[PDB]
């Protein structure tokens, strides 16, 4: 209904798209996230330029420490990136 | 561009819509958030049914403790609610 909900549904749809598309529906693996960020985000992952950047990114996300990235971990990634994004736009950093 | 980005932009647009519409552009107050959640979310805030629910909700959000809700606080609210939402759909809770 509301646009905010549309956004929330979008996050659900993309997470489900990848977690659902491969492996466990509610768990995201290195290979899979590597695909989801590239398919959805370009500049964010691309900015690192490093090939091991994906590995570096996922280690931080695995608060859980199970070697996998979880929907909650992913959720904070997009949200924190969202606030950081607006900050980048208005603010230099 | 990508749908995920569209969602991120939507979160930015709604936060900015309210924080920007009233008071400080980067700070959300009780009165204002009361308006943003109702305008964007219905069932989430409505479910509490209590009138003081807004107050109860904001206290948790003010990690900062400044009596205001910040974009980052709001960001985690929608994100955590997003994962909790999908959980509600697939899962009973
Ligand atoms: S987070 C904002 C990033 C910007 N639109 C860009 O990368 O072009
Ligand atoms: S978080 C999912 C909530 C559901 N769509 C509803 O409230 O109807
Ligand atoms: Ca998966
Ligand atoms: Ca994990
Ligand atoms: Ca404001
Ligand atoms: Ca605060």
């Amino acid at each position: 209904g509301s646009e905010l909900e549309t956004a929330m549904e979008t996050l659900i749809n993309v997470f489900h798209a990848h977690s659902g598309k491969e492996g466990d529906k509610y768990k995201l693996s290195k290979k899979e996230l590597k695909e989801l960020l590239q398919t959805e985000l370009s500049g964010f992952l691309d900015a690192q330029k490093d090939v091991d950047a994906v590995d570096k990114v996922m280690k931080e996300l695995d608060e859980n420490g199970d070697g996998e990235v979880d929907f909650q971990e992913y959720v904070v990634l997009v949200a924190a990136l969202t606030v950081a994004c607006n900050n980048f736009f208005w603010e230099n950093s």
